[PDB]
């Protein structure tokens, strides 16, 4: 199976999954959630043979919650309400009333189905009385639960006629209530010529049980014959016996997904789940990482120490295998708290040992994964969340050192649809404005790192003053850095920069050269009116020509290339 093989598909799931949804909402708001409602609702509006299957298996479902757990007593409540609504159905056809008493509803119904319309009773041999079969009425009165009405019919005709003193202590109609009501003959469990559905016989079956008839022995007779001999009755079947494990099995033979519902279904009744959970994921587990927590979720509806480490263990394998970690694991607002992932949202449903190292301890782990498989950003993203304040800022600081030097700076560092996720500069920019400024986090990291990103961040802007021709003003924040020759000195002092900045220098020179290339050349223009226009021009030849021997006694760590095309200038 897999849920984005096509839209018809699809859909089901989505559906499926905002049931599951507020199954879990209810679960953790410790609240009232009716999951077989839900699905009934969901699947009567449904259409087919299988979907009327499932729509009444979840009925079997839904007629079984909150109640004493008693798998025969629940069949036979279950088959006789049936047979009642069934009744109703067809009085609510015949007559179009709705209001007619049980028994009125029944002996209409006996009426309708023991005659062959010659008013010829189908079925000879019927003790009858006033024109109506008595103990076939008995029986179906049985049949629908009505245990009180039964008994008022045998008073009635009393002398017309002890089972009936046995009766009140608890043809061929005649035949079936004594064999019911004494459970006698059970070397003959059939008595055919009354048995005119499916659910009549699982209902005289269950009817006998516990001279000795169990309900493994009826469960070994259905699992004999198989699907086979159930038509279409062969899951209400499985379900009304209590089998439940084959039950699934047999909704997995034509539809996996109902299968898995119809297991979260019984489990939540409390009556192989993990992985049928984790199985049931594995196709919309990375386009759907969020649905994938929803369902690992339910593996806790069990509350033992066993399967809530199959819990853990399989959200672990999400978050590893999938690495959609700013939905399972949060992310940093601006305000330095973590807005919670997926995960920390459901923390309750997951039973943990420890509210906060369950999810630091994953977090922390994928974060060595992370920067020993080279993934910077996750890196980053990843050591925010553990709260390492500092490695965050030697990672942003490699990273954005790294992309200035690797940049042309004939290109823009930063374009309208570049975000803080992806663009260093603008990503670092954030970190700056969520650490820096708040004290309580600017103390856990080291002041030298903070100087090498603010300079980071201050020759960032450098870049795009010098991008957009500004040259003067690029000129003054160049020399506010104070790292060029504004030398001797300073180039003695190249071998004490960070590794960071030392890569930047050379595109540094090559900005600071270039500045003043451009305002040497609009100062000579015979527009520019000024009585310090040479001084000026001097001040700037000054500075070129004190970076020039800078550049020369530090030429064989950059670039021969780009020394060239700055001393080409
Ligand atoms: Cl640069």
């Amino acid at each position: 199976l897999n849920v984005n093989e096509n839209n018809i598909l699809r859909e089901k799931f989505e559906n499926y999954a905002r049931i599951v949804f507020q199954f879990n909402n209810s679960r953790q708001a410790n609240g009232n959630f009716d999951i077989a409602n839900e699905f009934i609702s969901i699947l009567s509006s449904a259409n087919g043979t299988r979907n009327a299957q499932l729509l009444e298996s979840w009925k079997i479902l839904e007629s079984m919650k909150s109640k004493d757990i008693n798998i025969v007593e629940v069949g036979k409540q279950y088959l006789e309400q049936q047979f009642l609504q069934y009744t109703d159905n067809l009085y609510k056809k015949n007559m179009n009333e709705g209001l007619a008493t049980n028994v009125n509803k029944i002996k209409s119904f006996i009426d309708t189905k023991l005659k062959k319309a010659d008013k010829s009773w189908k079925i000879s041999n019927l003790t009858v009385i006033n024109g109506v079969p008595i103990w076939a009425l008995i029986f179906y009165l049985l049949r629908a639960g009505l245990i009180k009405e039964a008994l008022q019919v045998l008073v009635e005709n009393k002398a017309n006629i002890s089972f009936l003193t046995y009766f009140k202590a608890y043809d061929p109609y005649r035949l079936a209530v004594y064999k019911l009501i004494g459970r006698c003959d059970l070397s003959r469990k059939n008595i055919p010529a009354v048995t005119l559905s499916i659910e009549d016989w699982l209902w005289m079956h269950l009817m006998l049980i516990k001279e000795r008839y169990s309900l493994e022995d009826f469960q070994n007779i259905i699992i004999s014959y198989g699907p086979s001999r159930f038509s279409n009755y062969y899951l209400q079947t499985l379900l009304l016996s209590g089998l439940y494990g084959l039950a699934i099995d047999y909704t997995y033979t034509f539809s996996e997904m109902d299968a898995v519902h119809l297991a979260i279904g019984l489990a939540s009744l409390k009556l192989r789940f993990a992985n049928i959970l984790a199985n049931y994921t594995k196709s919309f587990r990375y386009s759907d990482p969020r649905v994938a927590v929803e369902y690992l979720v339910l593996i806790t509806l069990n509350e033992g120490p066993t399967d809530v480490e199959l819990c853990h263990e399989a959200l672990r394998e999400l978050v590893l295998e999938t690495k959609e970690f700013t939905v399972l694991l949060g992310k940093i607002g601006r305000d330095g708290a973590r807005i919670p992932g997926v995960i920390e949202e459901r923390q309750p449903l997951l039973h943990v040992r420890d509210e906060k190292e369950f999810l630091h301890t994953i977090t922390e782990q994928a974060a060595r994964r992370a920067d020993e498989d080279g993934r910077i950003y996750d890196s980053i993203l990843l050591y925010q969340l553990a709260e390492e304040y500092d490695i965050v800022i030697t990672l942003v600081n490699s990273l954005l050192s790294d992309t200035l030097s690797a940049s042309d700076l004939d290109q823009p560092l930063v374009g309208p649809d570049d975000n803080s996720e992806t663009n260093p500069v603008l990503l670092a920019r954030r970190m700056a404005s969520i650490y820096f400024d708040n004290a309580g986090i600017s103390r856990q990291i080291h002041v030298k790192n903070k100087e090498i990103c603010m300079l980071l961040l201050n020759i960032s802007s450098i870049r795009e003053l010098y991008f957009n021709k500004q040259w003067q003003e690029t000129l003054s924040q160049m020399e506010l850095l104070d790292l060029l020759p504004f030398a001797r000195k300073k180039a003695q002092d190249f071998s004490n920069l960070d590794d960071n900045i030392v890569k930047n220098i050379p595109n540094l020179l090559i900005i600071t050269l270039s500045c003043i290339s451009n305002m040497i050349h609009i100062l000579n223009e015979s527009k520019y009116q000024s009585s310090t226009k040479g001084q000026q021009i001097d001040s700037l030849k000054n500075v070129a020509r004190q970076c020039m021997i800078y550049a020369g006694m530090i030429q064989y760590r950059m670039p021969r290339e780009t020394y060239s095309t700055l001393i080409n200038i």
